[PDB]
């Protein structure tokens, strides 16, 4: 079915794989303010601030 | 069904990747206010600031 | 089916990927208020400011 | 089915995997005030800011 | 079924891995205040700041 | 004699530099050949390929 | 004589300096015969292929 | 004479220097033959190839 | 004479020095042959290959 | 005569020196033939293929 496959015929080989990931933030910081009181039937849900720069997931079910 | 499947013939090959990923943010930093008091059957959802320079997914199920 | 399948014949091959990606921010911040109040049957979403500069997902169900 | 399965054939290969992850967090910090009172049927989640520079996972299920 | 199996021909590799995870952090450190009295039907969850460089996961069920 | 001396009165300065430099060479490389044989009175010199890109001289006496 | 000197005022800066030197060879490499016999009076000088891609020099004296 | 001498007013300041120096070579390598035979009166010099990507020199005097 | 001499007023200072040296080299090596017979007054000098990434002289003397 | 000398008011100050030096040589190695009969009144020098990535040097006399 396959004999070669991507076969790769090469003799001199230089990568450079540059990844500048810069992220900043606010000095000051963030400020919020959020009330709940369950009483009927509803959903709530806060999250704070994140840094995503780079991540690897080939498979993932559910996050 | 597939012999060489894409070969790649050569002698010399050189490659830089330059990634730059400058992400800047609010020194001064965000500031909102919510309100939230379940009773009836609503639905609720409030995020913070989040960075995304770069990410890698192949597959993925329910995010 | 497929002899070569697409061949690359060369001797000499340099690439440089130069990705300059820059994202700039409010120093000042935002400010926003929202207000809910769970009582009929509704929907509410409020998202913070998000910086997307690049993203890799070859697939993806339900994000 | 498989004779070589995609062969390398090379000589000299020299590789340099360049990982800048700078990370930025705001010095004053951040404040924020939550309100939870269960007396009804709703759902409440609070989380704090968090980093994610990278991340290797090949398969997951529910995180 | 497999005589090579992704064959590897070479004389000469030399790779460097350059992994520049920096994680930062709030000097003034963060301020939140979060109630909770049970006496219905609700759940609540509250995570403090982490930090997350990198991470190795194979397999993993229910995290 | 200056009291200010070039004022720069600003809030926000954003500005990036791109300097992008590609060298190409002959990859068949060059021949020359050169006779000399001291007997008179001259003078002679001969330079090899050199790739001058970027040069940074504030002052330089006799090169 | 100088009160200021060149004040600079300002609150938020930005700048990203991209210094992109690609400086390529002659995979073959080059090829030169050259022939000295001193027995008169002559000079005579050879140099070999070099790479220049910057360089920082405030002050020099006969190079 | 100096009061100020260029003051600096500023809050925030970001700066990303990226200095990408890529110095290929002749895998084939050179070949050069060079002849010498003391008799008269004249001057010889051979070097060979060099690489010179950055230098920092303030001052120097022969060189 | 001097009261300041250059004051720097700021509060938040992020700088990241990227400092890319790639020195190649010829994996076949240099071949050159050099002949040196005293019998009158010449000077003959000969360098072999080398390789000048970076370097920090701040003051030298006859080199 | 200096009160201040350059004064640096800040708060927050996080610098990352980032210094790739990657020097590459001749797998095959060089070849090289020198022949030296002293007779007359003449000089000679040979060096052989040094590597110079980095040089910390205030100040020298005569090297």
């Amino acid at each position: 079915e396959n004999l070669k496959h991507q076969p790769g015929g090469g003799k001199v080989q230089i990568i450079n794989k540059k990844l500048d990931l810069s992220n900043v933030q606010s000095k000051c910081g963030s400020k919020d303010n959020i009330k709940h009181v369950p009483g009927g039937g509803s959903v709530q849900i806060v999250y704070k601030p994140v840094d995503l720069s780079k991540v690897t997931s080939k498979c993932g079910s559910l996050g």
